[PDB]
């Protein structure tokens, strides 16, 4: 199974990606996680992203297409994969088309803009895994600790309110057009498309996605 998650920043995509990875046995491919890891490690492919992410802007198409091509070539993607944060522009989606990378589901997470800041400012992450929590809305079992490893959670450098506002503007200009892009693909029979209400509690969104993925 191959799945794309679409939605504004803070819509819940990374939260739900974890459940889909676990239940369907496919890896999550998160360009944000890969970029943050490349900055942290000083990796030649991606360390360049540091100041751009800090600005709330998208990284160039060529850099993330290369990160995704490298990641998806790996053995763990043989049986499918979930794309979380990619594609993020029409040229990224067209690069997938040109590579012959068909997908089975495109899942759009709908959340009103007015909920985004208060979600992201409360976000806490386990950087090695990508697991995400929220200090009020979805807290870890033990404060500041990853439920799975017990390691100390961190706060992303790009999650302050003003940076979130900039990322939401960028999303609306550059990334929202992918809704129509994939709706058109679905009408051609090349994927399924489904929209979920991302305002429901975490477990209810998970159940709605299970109804769709079968
Ligand atoms: N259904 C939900 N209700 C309330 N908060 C949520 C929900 N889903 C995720 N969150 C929290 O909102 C923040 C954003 O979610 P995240 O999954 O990181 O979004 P995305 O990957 O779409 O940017 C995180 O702190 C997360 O714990
Ligand atoms: N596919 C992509 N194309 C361009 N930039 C990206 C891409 N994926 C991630 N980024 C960069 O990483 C940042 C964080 O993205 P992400 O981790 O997906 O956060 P959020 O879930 O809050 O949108 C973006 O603001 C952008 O700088
Ligand atoms: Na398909």
């Amino acid at each position: 199974m191959r799945i794309i998650l679409l939605g504004a920043p803070g819509a819940g995509k990374g939260t739900q990606a974890q459940f889909i990875m676990e239940k369907y046995g496919i890896p999550q491919i998160s360009t944000g996680d890969m970029l943050r890891a490349a900055v942290k490690s000083g990796s030649e492919l991606g360390k360049q992203a540091k100041d751009i992410m800090d600005a709330g802007k998208l990284v160039t198409d060529e850099l993330v297409i290369a990160l995704v091509k490298e990641r998806i070539a790996q053995e763990d993607c043989r049986n499918g994969f979930l794309l979380d944060g990619f594609p993020r522009t029409i040229p990224q989606a067209d690069a997938m088309k040109e590579a012959g990378i068909n997908v089975d589901y495109v899942l759009e997470f709908d959340v009103p803009d007015e909920l985004i800041v208060d979600r992201i400012v409360g976000r806490r992450v386990h950087a090695p895994s990508g697991r995400v929590y929220h200090v009020k809305f979805n807290p870890p079992k033990v404060e500041g600790k990853d439920d799975v490893t017990g390691e100390e959670l961190t706060t992303r450098k790009d999650d302050q309110e003003e940076t979130v506002r900039k990322r939401l503007v960028e999303y609306h200009q550059m990334t929202a057009p992918l809704i129509g892009y994939y709706s058109k693909e679905a009408e051609a029979g090349n994927t399924k498309y489904a929209k979920v209400d991302g305002t429901k509690p975490v477990a209810e969104v998970r159940a709605d996605l299970e109804k769709i993925l079968g």
